């Protein structure tokens, strides 16, 4: 399966809309259709790349730096996210962990 994946960049009023394959990682799949997002470790033990859930769902089960309620909340890696539906998301987010 392949998921449609819109990213809302709120500050600067901005969205971008990627086809993302079920076995792929957002972060990386953005970049390869053109569009770079912040990132630094790439690996789900930092808090760089951190995206907020509007709607749909996604698989970050490699993830370590979220706790469950922050999770709950809503919050994503998407350095280490899978799609699991199609996903509207805020990218951008980490200030909001502060
Ligand atoms: S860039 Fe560090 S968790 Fe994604």
């Amino acid at each position: 399966a392949t998921f449609k994946v819109t990213l809302i960049n709120e500050a600067e009023g901005t969205k971008h809309e990627i086809e993302v394959p079920d076995d792929e990682y957002i972060l990386d799949a953005a970049e390869e259709q053109g569009y770079d997002l912040p990132f630094s470790c790439r690996a789900g033990a930092c808090s760089t790349c951190a995206g907020k859930l509007v709607s749909g769902t996604v698989d970050q089960s490699d993830q370590s730096f979220l706790d469950d309620d922050k999770i709950e909340a809503g919050y994503v890696l998407t350095c280490v996210a899978y799609p699991t539906s199609d996903v509207v998301i805020q990218t951008h987010k980490e200030e909001d962990l502060y």
